[PDB]
């Protein structure tokens, strides 16, 4: 089938919303799941089921910061027999700190010097997926930041091409 669950993993300020907003703009048949606008994680799940029932692809724009957080979405993939691909945004804590410092307001409340302190607290819990330890993810792309702060349609195409060159970890 044409559809997938795309799990974004990355720190606050790493660029998850930038990528996901451009993706749904650029490519037919994609919906963005986001809790800071959606309401609750159950509401995210509810919307995800509705979209998968329509055979849509979904991009999970959440930090997806450890194995237990990712399991929600991997279980959903298994139930629907829909593959789970993952993009890990490889911005460092210092890069994200600098970006957060530049926010004046934000739906997450991770803003400015307050936001920097939040990020520091978060680092205790951030456990991105490893190629070895198998969670049921099909492929993992580790995506370097672009020099530019915006995401183009061309970047979206580059990303999907890079993802296609990633080895299959768990076969459908
Ligand atoms: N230089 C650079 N900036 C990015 C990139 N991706 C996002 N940004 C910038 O980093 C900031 C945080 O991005 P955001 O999408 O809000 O991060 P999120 O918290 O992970 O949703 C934004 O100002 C973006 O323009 C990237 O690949 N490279
Ligand atoms: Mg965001």
């Amino acid at each position: 089938m044409s559809n997938r669950i795309l799990l974004l993993v990355g720190l606050p300020g790493s660029g998850k919303s930038t990528l996901s907003k451009e993706l749904v703009k650029c490519k037919s048949g994609w919906e963005r799941i986001n809790q800071d606008d959606m309401g609750s994680r159950k509401a995210c799940e509810m919307h995800a089921k509705r979209f998968l029932n329509k055979k849509l692809s979904i991009v999970i724009d959440r930090c997806n910061f450890d194995e237990k957080q990712r399991k929600t979405w991997i279980d959903l993939g298994q139930k629907y027999n829909v593959p789970v691909d993952c993009i890990v945004l490889t911005a460092t804590e210092q890069e994200c700190s600098e970006r957060i410092q530049c926010r004046v307001d934000h739906p997450t409340g991770v803003i400015g010097d307050s936001g920097v302190q939040i990020l520091k607290r978060f680092m205790r819990n951030y456990r991105p997926p490893r190629i070895d330890q198998l969670e049921g993810i099909q492929r993992i792309l580790y995506l370097d930041p672009s020099p530019e702060p915006y995401c183009t349609p061309e970047r979206i195409d580059t990303i999907f091409h890079l993802l296609d060159q990633c080895p299959i970890l768990e076969q459908m």
